[PDB]
């Protein structure tokens, strides 16, 4: 049962890729990283995800090409695929738990496909906020409090925007009191009503 | 094992989750259908291809979210939830290829995911077609030919763009020589290339 600090490294591009992941408390973000040094969101995995899927195919000789980090602290469990393999046998029930849990990483995925899907980047802004009040969010007074540090440039990064662009994005929503951020947390005030339009 | 007409449906928004599917030959679209009746692609699945997954979360219970559409013609197979658990907790390993499969389609996703991400409307088209390339591509002398009849529609549902921005985007590519298109089937000449980009 291991940890990360707040932004530490779980696997590095060109890691052998030998191990699966469960997540456990914490988000962890997946990207991409471009020789210049831009990475691009692929995932933010919530608790309870299973991750690092690519080593259940090619396995230890085949290397990882995204990057994993722990987006907030984390708390994971992990093993080497052999022993994954094994444990399946000995319960042919994990097997079936797996299956559901991959079954929903493929859902969670084909969701941000639809968000990234908009053309209009303010409706994106907000159809990512509504996936983030789903997978993190707790309920308050004024609605659904997503629980993360969000910063500007991470929001940019998943979204396929620029920190520019998103900051005027969110300063829109403000203004129209659709939602609210304190020390980084965004607050999303009616967020049943938002997600009229799709 | 079934057959479907390229674009008759396979299963539609709102239809239970009772099946698993695995498709043997030709394309799926899996696709997000508006109140109006656009439609938004969120993956063309190729042969070899475990969907309907939903069902494995909940079976029958709940009901599907996208539209299932036979983008070519197509050949596949299908069974019942509970069909499928007996053969699974009955055959240990096949378990182990459903495993693979959807950690497959995890990763494929991913990679869409990627072609997205890019502002540039003509990186997500060049983009799209290199894994287009990768999944339905057959070699040639001029590169590589997407086995699929591909509209400028489809395209543009797939890359959240217009059609008439697809047409010159399309346009482009084929005066800078990078594609050629002969009857909806295009071919990418040295995709390799473009890759690195
Ligand atoms: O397995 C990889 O190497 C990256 C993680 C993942 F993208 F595959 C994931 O499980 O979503
Ligand atoms: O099962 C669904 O409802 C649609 C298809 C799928 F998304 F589930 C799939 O397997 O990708």
């Amino acid at each position: 049962v291991e940890t990360f600090e707040r932004n530490k490294t779980i696997f590095f591009p060109g890691d052998p890729a030998e191990r699966v992941y469960f997540l456990l408390k914490g988000a962890v973000k997946l990207s991409r990283v471009y020789e210049a040094g831009e990475e691009i969101t692929v995932a933010l995995l919530r608790e309870n995800s299973v991750f690092g899927v690519l080593s259940l195919l090619t396995g230890n000789k085949s290397d990882r090409f995204y990057h994993a980090v722990a987006f907030t602290p984390v708390e994971l469990l992990s093993a080497p695929i052999e022993q994954v393999e094994q444990a399946l046998k000995e319960n042919p029930e994990l097997s079936m738990l797996m299956l559901r849990g991959l079954s929903s990483r493929i859902l969670q995925t084909e969701m941000m496909i639809e968000t990234l899907a908009h053309r209009d980047m303010g409706s994106r802004l907000v159809s990512f906020l509504l996936i983030l009040c789903r997978d993190f969010g707790v309920p308050c007074a004024d609605g659904i409090t997503i629980d993360l540090k969000l910063s500007h440039q991470a929001i940019a990064e998943a979204i396929g925007s620029t920190r520019v662009t998103v900051t005027r994005l969110l300063g829109d929503l403000r203004e129209k009191k659709m939602i609210s951020i304190h020390k980084k947390k965004i607050t999303v005030h009616k967020p049943v009503t938002l997600s009229r339009q799709f």
